[PDB]
This record gives structure tokens, sequence and C-alpha cells, in this order.
């Protein structure tokens, strides 16, 4: 499943839960066509890794989130661990998201 | 003076407003660093040209627009003149801008 982030405290509560996963957050809008192209690879992946936690941050309902990570294009893609963030990836490419959870998992 | 468009409406107003003047139109987002970073640049060109109009979208307050125009990254400029799509860049690229201003106004 890909997760919803609600707000900030939400998105930290999240960060916790994952305890030492890779956690991999799409930052979307419903406005934007590569987002939507790409949204149900990203389901389809997270339901098989479940060593990985998906989530995902809609930029208009959370502005706050998306201007704290610097946000610019989408889906952008956020590879974190431990709260603390590894890599990141601006655009739909889904071979480099698969590389990118290789890499970090 | 950047204007703001209000909603799809007031897009088509202002379209007709500029005339025969090429229009730049930037969508941008409140949450958006690089947006930040040039909307000063963009009122100072607005300020300095006369033949050219400038107007703003805030891609969370006219999703539709948004969506309508396919944008995905931010700030998005496109060129139209006389209701035309001419041109478009992805980015705050200010020569690139400034370039695809000169060729189409």
């Amino acid at each position: 499943m890909v997760y919803q982030v609600k707000d900030q405290e939400d998105f930290t509560k999240q960060l916790n839960e994952a305890g030492n996963k890779l956690v991999v957050i799409d930052f979307y809008a419903t406005w934007c066509g590569p987002c939507k192209m790409i949204a149900p690879k990203l389901e389809e992946l997270s339901q098989s890794m479940s060593d990985v936690v998906f989530l995902k941050v809609d930029v208009d309902e959370c502005e706050d989130i998306a201007q704290d990570n610097q946000i610019a294009c989408m889906p952008t893609f956020l590879f974190m661990k431990n709260g603390q963030k590894l890599d990141s990836l601006s655009g739909a490419n889904y071979d480099k998201l698969l590389e990118l959870v290789e890499k970090n998992k």
C-alpha cells in the first residue's frame, strides 16, 4: 500500500513506524499527468515490497511539507531512512525509481 | 506588475486584454523555492517592457488551469500571442526566458 500523509506530524509519525526501513515518498498533485501515470506502478511495488515503506504527499493539501522538501517538479520521489534523506528523483522514470530503491533498501 | 489570473474566465479576459502583445504566463506555487527566486525578476521585466504582458497562475488556486496546461514543474512559463501557444519553458532559466521573450514579442 501507499499511505497518504495527512500533515507534518503525520509524516513524522510514519517516518518512525518505518523503523529502519527505506521510506520512498511521492510528492504529487492531482492535476499532474506524469503523477497519475506512475501512481499505479508505485502501488504495485508497495504491495510486493513489505520491507520498504511507501508514502505520498499531495502538494496542494500539504503545501508546508512541499516547501520543507524543496519540491519543484512532480512527481518527486524522496528516499529516506531513519528520518534522514538519502536521495531524490524528479520525474516519473520508473527504471530510475527501481534503481534507487535497489541502491537504498 | 504581474497580474494573477483568478480563474479560467479571467485567463480569457486577460488574453483578450493583451491585444496583439506576447503574453508570458508563470505557473507557480507559493511553496516552490525557484518560483520565489525568479518572481522579483519577472516583476522587473513586467515594469520594464511595454510590449509584453506578464501573468501568473497559482497552481494550487487554479488546479484546473494547471491541469489543462499539463504543468509538472515549476515555475513553467507559457508564451502566447493572439490566443496561440508559441513556446513553453520548464524551470527558472532566466536567460532562456528572455531569449524566448525576444524571439516571440
